[PDB]
């Protein structure tokens, strides 16, 4: 075969991975991985191009990002603007893309029987895009919206600020995302045809070298091979030299700098950065990882431990940070306490003291050994990935590793390289450093402004005597290297499947204190378990005060055993502990071998907890800011939040919690804990590599610890209350209005309440949602360009359901309402006009979606956990509901729409949340009734019935 | 309701379709569609019975066909033989029926007011047919006559020859029409009684489970439902199983066969046939339509293109052909060049080469998607069909599609199935082929004759060595898939109706070169336009040589323009270009979006045309043949032809044209075109979704591009002569006599010239025509059985008019002549004794007929285009004429009759054309004068005056 330059030799894989693999290089230079999985419900492909933002013309910022958006909007072979989304939607598929500095990456998935149909329209993106003049004009608004979204985000401003602070001559300084000014306004002044610039960039850069493609489907490796050469062999090779950036954007005048930055949120952060060369070629030894593991450690003797005891820092992340081909960073970033802010200089000294300890001790082979062994274990027993993310990730890394190593490359490490470790370590020095402090105490004290986000900052040379001081950092005896990690699992035997083994979780314990659901794993066979525990107490949410305490208690508890839990987390054994509106949730995930030890330590510490006063005072302050910082979340997030508050029987607002926070007192918390724990009920799902007796033992141990240390007794059955959704009246419409003080966009959520969850009502909503799914996106975004964020879909809460719309835009909420209303009429009409096939396609699509099998334990566990926490206990819901769905008729969906959804529906139940921006041809919209505006959340709830609660099976 | 088994309310229809639909399944098994159109002037109904000639008793060919004729002739509820035809005639209605292999379809229309009366008389066809004994003896001759007109027609002989060459045991071999021998002579000899047989067949097969019914009217869906049930639920259900023909009439020994066949006309054709399975069940992917689209394609890279370039072929038809439940055909038919005839083996090689190309590429999804989307817009913007044809057609398809899917079913493709396409393509192989060659060069070299038509042929096995060469057909670089079609309409915006917009076309330009009529569509609102142009030049018809050249010129233009325009018409944009007696004629119709492009290209090529010598010689020999092939046209067609020749001032006969054809020469033609183009007037009608300024813009383009490329200057007003009619003398009778050399049947035209067209003279003539219409058919055909073809009505040429009778018959024309004379006398009494109420019935019937409103844009255009080409411009004609009609009395019509038409009218002007056959109680006929016998057409024209020409209203 002439279309193929070579066929790689094995692909090395996990011995647990039953998927089959072939690597290739096409004649035109495209690198390909083929994944055959005869099991898979969905198929996918990804194509990564080794070109991104850094290659934008200095002329037209964000052109690569704009091009990425445009490829979806039409091709020569498939010229319909939305041919691609629509095809995917009707065959159970999804798509997305992102562009970074050096890559632009495109992925989709689809029902396994439509790989080729999908792949054909996909390939066309890279052969002959239209860049339609009219689509270009509309879509420019979508990216402007991406950018608006981002302007008031601290992560994004910091991201761009770093760039605007190194060498301006350097591609690194570029604005990646782009906007209206950048992509339309500017280029129109200056007289640029942008459709031609899009066409030019595509031809210049979308070359077949520089491209890597990955395809996963049920077809054989041979069938997959033939499919790929036919579709991709005809992408033109233009031999484009791969861009390189040998010179660091941080030159000498950029080092030894201090930036003082004012954030949007009330946060207190310190960023420490060292320029380093590109360590990527050293992937087999990975010096940066070794140094990241150490600087980053959180166990006894670590940097964070001491910085925490001094009460300066709560949180630390350090390690290798990516740059581009030719440059990298090493970072040590930290959050700050009120004290910590006044001791930055000391903090950085402690940082250099730890680095000195590393130099003094020399590189440690046993540490490398441990890192290497963990990775080997992680690679073996790795969970099966969802096809979509898997093809996207492999497409990216196909540009860095030989075909044969793509799967292992960034897991397995082989070489101990003291010289490299020591070379990188030699760049982590006080000369050669950059410091950034993010605090609101810099309001008014700044002299500089960032062009693209508006970030306000000041810039100073770090005084030579300060550098000198850090250079003379001596050994601090509080800093020790970590100990042998004792949580490393050593037992991976999969216990045989029991005789009494069951396809779904079984109630194996039903006492007054405990309800234990159990299932031994019958499909994945990795040595892992998930242990889920819901703890009920009326005292966790009784009032705003108690809610606060429940939160602090668990934050304080997690903080206290962080040092101990860190070791376990590196050993692939983690936990999750958070308060809920019913009490607490605890989940332990990972290798089953040492789970009992971790769990026991957690429960022992729960029932025995001794609050340190200093930790209490610090965490309280952080929580105060956390509550305040909601003021700064996105308008669409506000809308969702207000609806939740508005539709739930009891729910405490953030202003309520905040007010109550001052009354939270150390004595009072010491009192709350034993009260919380005196009466509970525990419902649990134990699922994975465990036997019934092990499971029963685990439950009992949890119970027995709690009884022994906290004198826990059972809760009455009538105390196990669940909350209800408010019942909206036939033909009613309520509007709640609020202002977002930070963002210059509006948010809206529209909720059409339908009825209680039930097989029939579930599928009516679900199928209608499916039919309008891509049309909503296509109408409200692609055509009308209302905002970047446009969502429709089902809403499920408290056993009740409905249809929702969520939009964020610069257009007012009253206007958004009318456009969604206009859209609903267009939908009734198109359901009428569509053929019985079109209808039957959407049924089949919803079917494939609902019946998609879990690929990993956690995914299965989540399904079951959903059944348990909602008390519906419907483990076979998918077969039942899908069976019933195929029964449905184009006729059934129209009466449902007319009964519940249409503007003049007898049983329409509308509520809207309008969240105003911070300072406030197309189809025909219907006339709307005058809404009743909600003045007061409590009164609104008081004046309406509450729904029943859904019945168990 | 117990009379209705199932009721489905949805029929998926087009978004623009204003009519309303309800599907039904009756208790007796009848599938029903009702169409409610409150606006129609004509209601209609149809019934399709799923039984045809393929179910005829082996010993009585043509029974089903015969039975179809008989059902018109009387019923129990209505025993008067012509009650049905008369009723429809007196209420502006018309009826007809056809019999096919597995279908018998009956349909009528009538004044919307009289649906129930007509439907009732119609329902009876299916309850209590008389099958009158004496009616049966007469109507056999009608059938025999129908077969007789077919005997010498090449298409029918071929049709039956295919049947004669497959399995004789298969019901496919049956002769479907029947004749005197079949349905009378053989059965009497064999002892059969056919009335009994008609009755057995009717009762055995005319069962309700085998019937579909369609009713269209103004009445609501609910009234229509009651009406159909009242009249059709009483049809007995005999629970008849549907015939099934799973075995193919072509078996292994009927393949690899070659047939050499002698035509009647001088025609050279090649028929290639592949037997295939019934593909009907795959209607939603339509594999045969996909493969037909490609093999049948005419654009660059197609099979046709290569074949045409070798100078072997002119036209090509490809694709699937129906057979019956259980079997189908795939065909590739081509006409032949003198060279082509010598190169049949190579032509077929190329066919298989093209098929090979498709195998090697595999199913092309973009092609299918393109077809899908074209159908989607085709269906969206389809013209409103005439009720009669619409009911009939739908009645047919209700047998194949669920009630809800009928309107869309023959229109919308749904899923692309590459696997079926490959299943069908796999049948298109040399081992599976039949080949037929039709040419005069087999005259006297054949040894077989076909029973029913007498077709002369020879049959040979195709040598295995020839088969084996076709199997090895390799790839040919001349063949490619089509290009993406760039005529696909994109823009369907219906422009707002202008302030200065007129009900009728307005004269918006009046240059010495251009007279432009314009009207913006004010009633249909579809994104289409009709662009009509007449170009006047004296040089188009100055002499036979110049007629010939004008013809050849436009034929050659279209030939060269074909590759370009094929894609255009695939996309609902087409044109029509032909020489007229005056100058020439161009029409561009379809979606208006790309009309200017095509139109401009046509006028450009027109004015810039450079002839291909090979193309010239080929089209010339085809035109030579076509010219003398008129020898083989029907006697009644000869009749009409000579009348035209005799009655019009200047007219070239085909003998004159054929003779002058030899002097047409490449240089002479090259010289003719600029001479033709140099001086022109242009009259145009631009009607549709178009704007006054845009119309002006279109004319301008047309003129500009003529002026720029052909130096076209205006004609003089006195040059713009239209032709006049010969003026017959009072009491004169002339007979022109000729014989048909091919058909053993005679034809006749009788013309009673009255006077110049004028409101009164038009309405006298067309009211009399109305009154005598039905009686003429009943008397001369149904009663007297003179022949299958019996016609009467108005005749309009060159502004003059009169009454015509056309008859084709076994009888001599001198006899035919007295019988229409006899008829005219008994029409005199019939009107004399006609009741005053009956008279208004006819007046009302004419009224509704003339005042009936257009349903398509093109129907409206044609009505205006009529007024323009005839230079009358009476755009509100029907109102003024119908208003005058109502003034008319019995006395007035009688007065018009004895003065103009009666045997002894002082102003009777009679011409008779008698076409003799190849080899040549009752009301009494009147004594006739000796006619003057026309020896010479020129002598006759010269001895008579010429009428004036009509004044432009
Ligand atoms: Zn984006
Ligand atoms: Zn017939």
């Amino acid at each position: 075969n002439p279309a193929i330059k070579r066929i790689g030799n094995h692909i090395t894989k996990s011995p647990e991975d039953k998927r089959e693999y072939r690597g290739l290089e096409l004649a035109n230079g495209i690198k390909v991985l083929l994944i055959s999985d005869p099991t898979t419900d969905k198929s996918s492909a990804a194509l990564d191009v080794h070109i991104g933002s850094l290659s934008d013309p200095p002329n037209i910022a964000g052109l690569s990002h704009f091009l990425q958006h445009m490829l979806f909007l039409g091709t020569k072979k498939y010229p319909k603007e939305n041919e691609y989304s629509q095809f995917l939607s009707e065959h159970a598929g999804s798509s997305n893309a992102f562009t970074s500095g050096e890559h632009t990456n495109y992925y989709f998935d689809v029902s396994h029987e439509h790989l080729e149909g999908a792949l054909d329209r996909f390939a066309q993106f890279f052969l002959s895009p239209l860049f339609d003049e009219s689509a270009k004009d509309r879509e420019v608004n979508a990216v402007d919206s991406e950018h608006e979204k981002n302007v008031m985000n601290d992560a994004w401003r910091l991201f761009q600020l770093e760039k605007a602070t190194g060498n301006p001559k350097h591609p690194f300084s570029k604005f990646g995302t782009g906007n209206k000014y950048t992509l339309e306004t500017r280029p129109n002044q200056e007289g640029i045809d942008v459709r031609q610039e899009l066409l030019k960039f595509h031809s210049a850069y979308y070359s077949s070298n520089l491209m890597a493609v990955v395809v996963l489907g049920r077809e054989s490796l041979d069938d997959l091979t033939n499919l790929v050469v036919k579709l991709f062999s005809e992408v033109e090779n233009k031999n484009v030299p791969l861009p390189e950036f040998p010179e660091h954007p941080f030159q000498e005048e950029h080092l030894k700098q201090l930036y003082k930055i004012v954030p949007i949120k009330d946060i207190r952060n310190l960023y420490v950065t060292f320029p380093i060369p590109d360590l990527q070629k050293y992937y087999k030894s990975n010096p940066g990882h070794y140094l990241g593991h150490l600087i980053g450690h959180e166990g006894p003797g670590s940097l964070l431990s001491e910085l925490k005891s001094k009460g300066w820092v709560n949180t630390l992340v350090g390690g290798q940070k990516e740059g581009a081909r030719g440059f990298m960073f090493f970072i040590i970033n930290v959050d700050l306490t009120e004290e910590g802010l006044l001791h930055v200089e000391d903090i950085i000294l402690h940082m250099f003291q730890y680095i000195q300890k590393l130099r003094a001790e020399g590189p440690q082979e046993w540490v490398f050994q441990e890192l290497k062994d963990l990775n080997a274990v992680a690679f073996r027993f790795k969970d099966k990935e969802r096809p979509r993310g898997y093809t996207s990730k492999i497409a990216g890394i196909l540009h860095y590793y030989p075909l044969e190593e793509v799967l292992t490359a960034e897991y397995l490490l082989e070489e101990f390289r003291p010289d490299l470790i020591e070379m990188v370590l030699d760049k982590l020095r006080p000369e050669n450093v950059r410091v950034a402090i993010v605090s609101k105490s810099f309001e008014g004290k700044t002299d500089r402004t960032e062009e693209w986000y508006g970030t306000q900052y000041k810039q100073e040379a770090i005084p030579d005597e300060v550098i000198k001081k850090w250079q003379n950092a001596d050994l601090n005896g509080k800093f020790k290297l970590p100990t042998k990690n004792e949580f490393i699992p050593t037992n991976f035997e999969i216990l045989p499947l029991e005789k009494e083994a069951t396809p779904y979780p079984a109630l194996i314990k039903d006492t007054a204190m405990s309800k234990l659901w159990f299932k031994q794993d019958d499909k994945f066979f990795l040595p892992k378990a998930n242990l889920n525990f819901e703890f009920f107490s009326p005292f966790a949410y009784v009032d705003p005060l108690h809610s606060n305490m429940a939160y602090l208690y668990l934050e304080l508890l997690k903080d206290s055993l962080n040092e101990y839990a860190y070791a376990a987390e590196l050993a692939g054994l983690s936990y999750d502990l958070q308060n809920t509106i019913y009490g607490m949730y605890l989940s332990v995930k990972g290798y089953n071998d040492k789970q009992p030890i971790l769990l026991k330590k957690i429960i022992e510490k729960m029932a025995t907890f001794e609050i340190d006063e200093k930790r209490f005072e610090i965490i309280k302050e952080a929580y105060m800011r956390s509550l305040n910082n909601f003021r700064a979340e996105q308008p669409h997030q506000h809308a969702m939040y207000y609806l939740r508050l508005l539709m739930t029987e009891v729910a405490w607002t953030k202003d309520e919690l905040k007010e109550a926070l001052d009354d939270v007192t150390l004595p009072r918390l010491k009192a709350f804990i034993p009260q919380l724990l005196s009466r509970l009920h525990i419902e649990a799902l134990l699922h994975g590599n465990i036997t019934k007796q092990a499971a029963l033992g685990i439950m009992q141990m949890v119970e027995d610890t709690l009884i022994e240390h906290a004198h826990t007794k059972p809760l009455l059955p009538s105390q196990l209350v669940r909350y209800r959704e408010v019942q909206l009246p036939d033909r009613g419409w309520f509007v709640y209005q609020q202002r977002n003080e930070v963002h210059n966009n509006s948010g809206i959520e529209i909720y059409y309440q339908t009825d209680m969850q039930s097989t029939s009502e579930n599928m009516f909503l679900e199928l209608f949602a499916q039919i309008i799914s891509e049309p909503a996106f296509n109408t409200l975004r692609t055509k009308e360009q209302l905002g970047y964020i446009v969502f429709s879909g089902p809403r499920r809460a408290n056993g009740i359901q409905g249809l929702r719309f969520i939009i964020q835009s610069e257009k007012p909420p009253h206007y958004l309402e009318s456009r969604v209303e206009a859209f609903l009429i267009t939908m009734e009409k198109s359901i009428e006009d569509m053929t019985e096939e079109a209808f039957q396609k959407h049924i089949q699509a919803l079917a494939i979606r609902r019946l998609d099998k879990p690929k990993k334990l956690s995914a299965e566990s989540a399904k079951y956990w959903g059944e348990i926490i909602s008390q519906q206990y419907n483990f076979d819901r998918d077969n039942t509901e899908v069976a019933y769905l195929k029964t449905l008729t184009k006729e059934d969906i129209i009466k449902f729409y007319k009964e519940m959804l249409a503007v003049d529906a007898p049983r329409r139940h509308k509520v809207s949340v309008h969240v105003l921006a911070r300072e406030m041809n197309l189809s025909q919209a219907p006339a709307l009734p005058q809404p009743e505006v909600i003045q007061n959340m409590t009164e609104f709830k008081r004046g309406l019935p509450l729904f029943p609660l859904v019945k168990p099976h």
